């Protein structure tokens, strides 16, 4: 299943994920693809920051659903 991750500059990337994948799994895929360490990633869906330990299925993220990535410095 592919999902979309959009950033604030508008670059959208595409990931292959499983509904059972955790949010930290997804952040690790973003690291693998784009070099950004997971602790610098905020992922947002339905206006909510996604919690590392829960799954895409927990948030009802479907095929071709879009997430929002906001980079952050650790604080």
């Amino acid at each position: 299943m592919q999902i979309f991750v959009k950033t604030l500059t508008g670059k959208t990337i595409t990931l292959e994920v499983e509904p059972s994948d955790t949010i930290e799994n997804v952040k690790a895929k973003i690291q693998d693809k784009e070099g950004i360490p997971p602790d610098q990633q905020r992922l947002i869906f339905a206006g909510k920051q996604l919690e590392d330990g829960r799954t895409l299925s927990d948030y009802n993220i479907q095929k071709e659903s879009t997430l929002h990535l906001v980079l952050r410095l650790r604080g």
